């Protein structure tokens, strides 16, 4: 048994996100120039806006012809008028005004311009008609529909490549490059404005190391040195560097704008080495001449290599701690899963964990692909494959892409949806449908019983005594009163 | 709240699996053969066999004496009449004819051997007795019973080590050595016969990394070296090659056949260098007097050292992107199971998350081992231990064996079975029960109804009016009726 | 389908834990001597007691007044007589005799002291009272409670620094320092004695290595060295020395008692390396002129390079070995999470896989924090927030504490509970709720069956004939009879 109840419930815990601790066993820096968007970057590049049109003419009753749009039709243009925006950065609402007819019709059927900036205009949504034989236009120019109260999906800010300068954009549905962020907008238009959008331009030394680049033959099948066959040095040799940043491992070109996400660097070049004066003479001009002196560049090494056995050391301490918590993790996870310990070791088979200790095997074994997900007998869901009641789901199954779980750039887009707020306790869920109706269960169990022995023969059809059979024997038994009716 | 359902949706994403990235610090290639039966395996090495009889002699019904045999009993010889075989490659069926009798009965009773090879021979399955006081023999020598038609269960094709020759064995349960591949056989006997089995015997250099081998001394409770302590050097030393090939790493020996599965490689011998001339000849003869030149040995050992540099700071890169993955994958499966973070913490206790970032652990405590699975109150199933009304289901928990998860070397053999195969949307499961039966709660719950009132004390018994009680007061009525018949 | 069910079933296995697999990369043993209570450590360093009272005095039922004590009391002192404990070591029970009255009344009213020690004594729980107009005292000084019959809860043996002796302390609630173990003890006083409680006091050398100290100065926004700027070289170096023990990777001090769990070293100091001893002498004055002779130090430094690269490799597998099982294991439980590479992402989604290697996400989006778990709608329970019945059940969520699931320090303390311990097949559960409830949910199903037309219109109210109607319908047809009694 032993379920462990609650009386003397601990202090909370907090699972506290990993911190980098990066080896020391860089000894050369550059000289860069960060730039960020990101913080203070909040949202500004160029638009959005929103259309209501209400031009009516009610023809009546009668002349039962009033064909007319009070519709919501969002007319989007772009950058033409983003430069006047700019001097107010508000909503321009054009013609509130309403009720149009005849010759001066013309202000909710004209065109859907905008004019005059408001702080907080909304739209009244005008739908009134009482001009029989005469028009109601309605047109409120609707106005507020931003964000998502909260950032704005569909994207994130970052800077792109555009050989000097750096883009906000970041190019993926809806916007100038195609950028949503932080609050004005969601379509293309002219509603987003300034709200802390700078580029700090800082300066950093970013930690790095650097690459020889030695020419190789390809002799027999084999790969050789091209300077160690000849025998010959190499005059003017080329490194390459790769520097370390926030999370972020990349390599610094010459002259670029290397940027994967929102640092977007550029080199100036300074090289400060802490090595030695004498080995950066030796890995400068490889195999030259030179001016060494054996007994420090003997020395300098000594040094070196202690210290990258010390950074293997902790390494392995780390790797060790790494590879037990996983092997922990696949011994409390694989009684939940079938099909866990057949997807470690390659085959397919379904484990069944007799002995906390013990598992068992049974060979589950392939499908093929290629499908759409509908054919003879087996359909998908959640993970595999057994019985429902048809209800024709096809999804046809197109074509998918890669997203490289260790490398990830992606992102972005709204579907539906509301949101998760605040409290009352009848909100209680947790992963899938098996806590979305766990008190459903539980009062079904409750309340209707497993019915050992309640459910007395009832589940045979729709007939229980037909409720009025019991009233018409009663009718009849009335009239065997009334007693014949008193004898006649 | 927050159940992002489905208007917007994306397209559909797939992780792509692991790709090897080895670092490149390997500086010796050695000179292979690699052998491989894999692919160019397909199956063949023995056989397959499967016999019916079906001898009877209908006595009838006077004399009720019929012991006969009609039986499925594969009769399953061994490598006798194979070469034959490899003659025709298909199912030799012997007698078919069926209906034998008296002295000439020997059709059906006879030797179960083997003789005609047809292309795609079956069984009849004769049961049909007509011949009263005499023999109606009903042997159709069954034919045709292979494989899963997928491969073959119980192993995978690969080479087992034979002093020279490489052996297409690996041995577990059913064949010669004992090995089922691609498709012709089940069991012991004739039908296997060459499909595509053929040896590659390619040649490849396996870049690898060498071992020196020091004696040591065991002074006091220290490991000193036997070279140091008397100042001495090594005479004639002696070197340990470990090579990498695909997804493996292993040690390649002088000369010998080292085949974990399928490339079997052994050894020819070019050791072919790549660091320098004047480093391969200080770290062959190592503490000797050579004629190494010092300016050369300390420009090189330099390089060497920076690329071990590099070689460190990628894998730190790497170990981080690992390090941070699984962090956020135990804050996410820490609320499903609930003994998750009481085994990576060593001692037993289970959590409750009553905040998305803050947990709160209760000691359910630990269990002995050692038992049957049945003694006073407490089995297993699936995870722990609480209520169910006693099947008496003991299992004997016998002892078991190590898997070893890293290095695995573990498949084969089959149970039951049927097949998950295309379509008809009617098909839906997960992982286990609980998406075994996710439509039927479903249905449960909408149509029974969690019963808050409508079960009205229908849950006592099995009498609800006995129907026909309400049947005769109904027939007591009808006589009340006729009105005391029309008053006597 | 392809639900594989159970004919062939083979041998248990059993997943092996972890054994570590240290690189041979260090050089330099230091001379330590471990200490270890631990195993050697049973329970003992001072006490636990327990009292009970039951002086009372029966007024009866005229004279009402007993405001009497029969109460489960554990007055508990601490270390005064816990020496002469130490000569018994059991449990000093004092009067077991009750029923004392008037001026001797001081046998269970008087002071609650321990005199005499019994093997097993117990309680009898007294509380009869007999005594009219006198006193009836019930003290039969309740003895024996002990730890939770399998070593004790709340805490471990450990040592503690203080200075130079081994504290058996680790101080978290309940005792000395505070810390329970083995079988004697849950509260403070005496009952707590030898049972094998030692120091092992052993001597190892404990593998390690060596980092060097050089001091850095901060020009500009860069390190540099303060020995490589001047080109000075440094007089008298110090050093800092990194062990390695049983998963463990401490820090050596020159003289203390660094004690991180239960071997609290401190370290004698012989240092015995084994890499040169012209490489030992370069590495102690590192940039001097000393005597070292080139054409052996060029020769060493090769040798240990070429060890490096061969360490690196292995760690190179390893992690290839680590990096496939973690991408597999995130493709057969992200079809339970939802929210599981919701997560791994960073932004917040929720996935769907509607295909064996194909998934889908949508956007399930984020929601703030610092709540108290009752506020407008939603809560929590298992992992999110879906609807529920109002129990009112607030939290009120105080400030919690970091864990660091790497790097563990952390047990201890009760709750409530009761064991799970041997069989009857009748127990049955998981993880959660989903296997605390398989069979019942599965009765339910089968017995109440989902009800497409059983229930017929049963669940309207809780009047189905009310029984009796159908008496009273009986009763009255019952008069129709007697036939109008006889016609009158």
């Amino acid at each position: 048994i032993e379920v462990c109840n609650k009386a003397q419930q601990q202090g909370p815990y907090t699972l506290v996100d990993y911190q980098e601790k990066p080896l020391n066993i860089s000894r050369i820096q550059i000289k860069v120039v960060k730039t960020s968007v990101a913080t203070k970057g909040l949202n500004f590049h160029i638009g959005y806006r929103a259309v209501w049109r209400s031009y009516c003419y009610n023809g009546g009753s009668l002349d039962k012809n009033t064909g007319c749009y009070n519709d919501l039709i969002p007319k989007s243009p772009t950058e033409s008028e983003l430069r006047t925006w700019s001097k107010s950065q508000k909503c321009c609402t054009g013609p509130d005004a309403v009720d149009a007819w005849g010759s001066d019709a013309r202000i909710c059927w004209a065109e859907w311009k905008m004019e005059l900036c408001h702080t907080a205009k909304e739209l009244k949504k005008y739908s009134n008609n009482n001009h029989f034989a005469y028009h109601t236009c309605n047109l409120s120019w609707r106005c507020g529909l931003k964000s998502t109260h909260i950032e704005v999906r569909l994207q994130a800010s970052g800077g792109l490549v555009s050989m000097v300068a750096v883009m906000p954009n970041g190019t993926l549905i809806p916007i100038e490059g195609t950028r949503p962020t932080y609050w004005t907008e969601d379509s293309f238009a002219y509603l987003y404005d300034p709200a802390g959008t700078e580029k700090k331009t800082e300066s950093t030394f970013l930690w790095c190391f650097k690459e020889h680049i030695r020419p190789t033959t390809e002799l027999s099948g084999a790969v050789y040195d091209t300077h160690y066959l000849g025998g010959t040095y190499d005059k003017n040799p080329q490194f390459n560097y790769y520097c370390r940043d926030n999370g972020y491992y990349f390599e610094l070109p010459a002259n670029r704008l290397v940027c994967l996400p929102t640092s977007c660097y550029k080199r100036e070049g300074a090289i400060v080495n802490t090595m030695h004066p004498d080995t950066w003479k030796v890995s400068e001009k490889l195999h030259s001449a030179s001016q060494f002196d054996v007994n420090n560049v003997v020395h300098s090494l000594v040094y070196e290599t202690e210290g990258l056995r010390l950074a293997l050391s902790q390494l392995d301490h780390r790797f060790a701690t790494l590879s037990r918590l996983f092997n922990r993790l696949t011994q409390s996870l694989a009684k939940i899963d079938d099909r866990l310990l057949g997807t470690l070791l390659g085959q397919d088979v379904s484990s069944k964990f007799i002995s906390p200790t013990k598992f068992m095997l049974s060979p589950c074994l392939s499908t093929p692909e290629g499908d759409s997900n509908c054919h003879n007998h087996s359909i998908y869901r959640d993970g595999r494959w057994v019985h429902n009641s048809d209800p024709t789901q096809c999804f046809s199954l197109s074509k998918s892409q890669p997203v490289d779980l260790y490398s990830f750039k992606e992102l972005w887009l709204p579907q539906l949806l509301d949101v998760n707020v605040e409290g009352v306790v009848a909100d209680e869920e947790g992963w899938s449908f098996v806590a979305q109706s766990k008190q459903a269960l539980i009062d079904t169990m409750t309340y209707t019983k497993n019915g050992g022995k309640g459910t007395s023969l009832e589940d045979v059809l729709g007939y229980p005594s037909g409720w009025i059979n019991g009233k018409l024997q009663g009718l009849l038994l009335n009239g065997a009163i009334s007693w014949v009716v008193v004898i006649g």
